[PDB]
């Protein structure tokens, strides 16, 4: 179906994470507990937003690399839908979140970082893993060059293996349109979807969305 | 001459606290592994902080993006060393390494994924002289001990100026193995608490003074 809308939640505490999920909850689809608010509260964030929004798909995203079937039972168990697994996770690892995800119905979404190969996504798609997070290339945000040939081919391969993205970096209305054909869950942004303009904004991007999906 | 570090893998900080202060006479470093980390948040830190004052404390982010607020937050906590993904970008890494100099800590780099001698090398250049060299995942899994493949790959890392923290299974009849390598730290978990905790300590320590300096 069509791309949802993701916020992604990356306070350094839960008091203000809690004011701004309050405040956008009615407008995105998707509420993320970033890593930042991950690290700063643990999984009582997770508990919390849980509680607070019981009908929103809840992500808690740790990028995974190591201890995955601990982490990912104390997130699923946390009340997670999705978590998140670093592409830099040995295969043994993935393969024990998914283990986990699986007992539990929870999924795994494939954080993309590092020297990441497509021999790596074939090997995600193999246990099963259907959603990989994409972030615009660092070294094309540094450089102002946006999204580039490269980036999208990549996640054109990505969405041809079946993988459904997640897509994040710089996320703004009137760049959607690049994304069309992309097998795509989300788009996430953070602070483009808070304060004042917030739901103008989310009702910008769903406009987009809904040209090309 | 390498420190005896443990890693606090526990669920719960309770129970953390138990065996920091149990195991807290025999060992140099005390580590807020990734695990407890996101079970606890950063009270986990601040309260080792407080319980060994002493002691160097690592936290254990294993951090991947958003490194120049990440290293923040565990600095202020009272972190002395903290770990970044070597799948984090250089920038990131860079990030890092700039709020570590900026509040007279340590970065270490966390060696996981299809990490390459040419990253090392730009690690080194940033001014990073500490990574965790794991035991291969796949040795692991077949049940093999130490192979060739990580030693040498130390040795290689020792040469570009890097000090290692082994870990990996580390018991005091396999310390021989690493005689040459820069090493910072030794780590384990389970095998330096409880009942005989104590006593492989003393071994692991006479290892060590047998190989270095
Ligand atoms: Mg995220
Ligand atoms: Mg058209
Ligand atoms: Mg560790
Ligand atoms: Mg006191």
């Amino acid at each position: 179906t069509k791309p949802m809308i993701q916020i992604a939640l990356d306070q350094t505490n839960l008091t203000d994470a809690v004011a701004v999920a309050s405040n956008v909850a009615s407008y995105v689809d998707v509420i993320e507990v970033g890593t930042i608010l991950a690290f700063a509260e643990g999984m009582k964030a997770v508990s919390t937003l849980r509680h607070n929004h019981p009908n929103h798909i809840l992500v808690c995203d740790m990028k995974t690399t190591d201890g995955g079937a601990i982490l990912s039972r104390m997130a699923f168990e946390a009340g997670a839908d999705w978590i998140t697994v670093s592409a830099a996770a040995h295969i043994a690892t993935i393969a024990a979140c998914k283990k986990v995800a699986d007992e539990l119905n929870g999924e795994i979404q494939i954080e993309i970082y590092g020297n990441w190969t497509m021999q790596d996504a074939k090997a995600w798609v193999d246990l099963g893993i259907t959603q990989a997070i994409y972030h615009r290339s660092r070294d094309a945000e540094l450089a102002g060059i946006g999204w580039t040939t490269d980036d999208l081919d990549k996640m054109r391969q990505l969405s041809a293996l079946g993988i459904e993205l997640s897509i994040t970096g710089g996320i703004v209305p009137e760049d959607i349109y690049l994304f069309e054909g992309i097998k795509t869950k989300t788009f996430i942004a953070g602070r483009a979807l808070a304060g004042a303009e917030g739901q103008q904004t989310a009702a910008a991007l769903r406009e987009q969305i809904d040209r090309f999906w």
